[PDB]
């Protein structure tokens, strides 16, 4: 029910950032069958799927993921470069009966390079480029944000962007192509800001030292007297007078915003303030108000928050509340998910497909 | 000369999300046209455009706003709901010149609800989704994994994958519409992960007690003997061997990888190897193999990485080192951004346009 109902998509099974983008372009409404290896599922992710079984190393298997392949718009591989070339399905091997195949390769280190052999994880990606020695607080080692920037926001969401600029190309040429989406790549455009920063002397390379990185007292979370957080994102000179206001300080008494030398001054003040009630007290106080103050919700709670609520960021599935399909779209929207479902016949899609 | 080159997209000029989404349009060789505020560039994101000026509150400017707009296929616009509707360029205004317009709207709250009328920044949007309590060490409050999560990763590149899908279903239906993308719903979709593994007892609420936020000691940062760090992410038991062995550690000495209550012990053991040379050792001795160990660069040293030179995953521009487009195409390769040139005149772009 989507925009991208009607595109066909075959995906070979993996890890992180290939499931994610076959799960996105599912929820959008896109025809995805995804081909696993010999022996219902209750990962979450893999809704909005066909699954099916294929030894790919087999003479028959190969036969019927080519024949598969062949009725496609978008194939998705996360493995080494090299393996589907070795399985007999690299771009080559596509190209001879399917042109208009987009091939979507999804890796971290990217298809050549001294590292494109070697074995990864997010963690790796980012330490790379820069990335992961710029988060965490100053006075410890560096702390991974989960795989929220590797294998997500610089991984899957880069490998989407090309499937589906790549089938806009399309249009007009009439032919596919390969999509190459290192995730050493995508996290660094996806960090760009930094990087643009850096060159006008806006951020620097000290961890914990700069304004959006919790070295900012107006730009950091602050623990509550019930030991729970707000968190703080006053930038601007007027949202950050709306924070004093409802904290009660007197400006006049503190030291300016962006007096760096005073920012341990400005933060135990700020720190005192905050401690002096629990954090629902808070979302009270700055109700309706430009203050940039937001209570910081553990998972189990999002679901109890009245704006998560009202506009239905989340849907509960069989064990728990899932994120229903972004972004959101006005005249063709997306289809809450179907959860994942039992394995059927690659016959069965072939002659859904027409091959 | 990328993928997107003939597509025409107009900027309302905004913060974080919005120009980082115009920045990657125009990367993959998009025709986009910025309109900021009447009162060259510094700002490296700012790649990859034509800038021109116009005060949208008089006669004349929204004019020529609508004229631009009428011949556009996108419009990006990041203000609060309501700004560009009392502008005079609300999707109804749009719809009137052009109905095949991609009306895309970025905001970390939505179009609707409690909070849709608030300020707000990153570090704000992913504090109500579960997100930010889940970052960071487990006795401290909660650190901003800096605004990778909610402006990028939850943001800009699900407006991206927005823009690209309405435009997929565009040539079928002959019509654009409106693309809602919220950071809060984008954020949350980039954690379904996290959501998944919740249901199935996989994940816990408990801030750095999982075995992806440094909770695991094989997937963490490790200080060496010069107080720079590597990053370890050997999950699979392969590659977990591969390190030990890499370290000259005995697995019969050492606790179960997975035994959870020994942690503590193992974390001690792989603490003190890793102490007891230089980051750059390590780097030489996990250079090859698949032991899932690499150094964590700063953003400084990143330029001298052989990985990172050998596939030109930056390119020198003003001083400063920027990220080359992602990802990467095979047929119709993007080009090196253009860097930021002077505002130009509006009626020059429309005599180009034909508008
Ligand atoms: C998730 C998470 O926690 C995190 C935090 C992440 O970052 S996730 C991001 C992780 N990084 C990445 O994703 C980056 C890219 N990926 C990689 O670097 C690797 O895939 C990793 C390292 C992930 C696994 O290494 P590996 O040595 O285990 O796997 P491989 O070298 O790729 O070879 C696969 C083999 O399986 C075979 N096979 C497959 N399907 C079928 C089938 N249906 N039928 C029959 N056979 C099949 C292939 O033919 C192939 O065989 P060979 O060619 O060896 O004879
Ligand atoms: C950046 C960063 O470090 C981080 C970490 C981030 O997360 S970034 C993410 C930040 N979050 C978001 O982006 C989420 C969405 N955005 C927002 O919530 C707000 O835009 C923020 C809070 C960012 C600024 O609040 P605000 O009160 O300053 O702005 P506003 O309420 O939107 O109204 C804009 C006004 O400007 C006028 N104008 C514009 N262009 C023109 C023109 N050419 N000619 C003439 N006039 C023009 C409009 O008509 C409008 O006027 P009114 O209608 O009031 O009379």
């Amino acid at each position: 029910a989507g925009p991208l109902s009607g595109l066909r998509v075959v995906e070979l099974a993996g890890i992180g950032p290939g499931p994610h983008a076959a799960m996105i372009l599912g929820d959008l409404g896109a025809d995805v069958v995804r081909i696993d290896r010999p022996s219902i599922s209750r990962d979450a992710m893999l809704r909005n799927r066909r699954i099916v079984t294929a030894d790919l190393k087999s003479d028959q298997g190969l036969e019927l993921a080519l024949k598969l392949i062949a009725k496609a718009d978008v194939l998705i591989e996360g493995y080494r470069p090299g393996v589907t070339e070795r399985l007999g399905l690299g771009p080559e091997e596509c190209a001879k009966v399917n042109d208009r195949l987009i091939y979507a390769r999804m890796t971290g280190w990217g298809q050549t390079g001294p590292r494109s052999q070697q074995a990864g994880h997010d963690i790796n990606y980012i330490s790379l480029n820069g990335i992961l020695h710029a988060i965490g607080r100053g006075d410890e080692r560096p702390v991974p944000p989960l795989n929220l920037v590797g294998d997500f926001g610089g991984g899957s969401m880069f490998l989407l962007v090309g499937i589906l600029a790549a089938l806009w190309e399309r249009q007009s040429s009439g032919k596919g192509q390969v999509v190459d989406a290192a995730m050493v790549d995508g996290s660094s455009v996806l960090i760009q800001m930094m990087w643009a920063m850096r060159a006008t002397g806006m951020w620097t390379d000290t961890r914990g030292a700069n304004m959006l990185d919790g070295g900012a007292p107006y730009y950091d979370t602050y623990e509550c007297a019930d030991g729970r957080y707000v968190a703080v994102g006053a930038i601007e000179p007027q949202f950050y007078a709306a924070m004093l206001a409802g904290l009660g300080l007197d400006a006049a008494e503190l030291p300016p915003q962006n007096d760096r030398a005073r920012w341990p001054e400005l933060r135990a003040l700020l720190t005192e303030a905050f401690a002096s009630h629990d954090r629902d007290h808070w979302g009270a106080v700055f109700a309706n108000s430009d203050a940039c103050v937001t209570p910081v919700l553990a998972f189990g709670e999002v679901h109890n928050e009245p704006h998560i609520i009202e506009r239905n960021t989340f849907y509960e599935a069989n064990g728990g509340w899932q994120p229903m399909p972004a972004p959101r779209f006005s005249r063709t929207a997306s289809s809450q998910p179907r959860p994942p479902a039992a394995t059927i016949d690659i016959e069965a899609v072939l002659t859904d497909w027409d091959g």
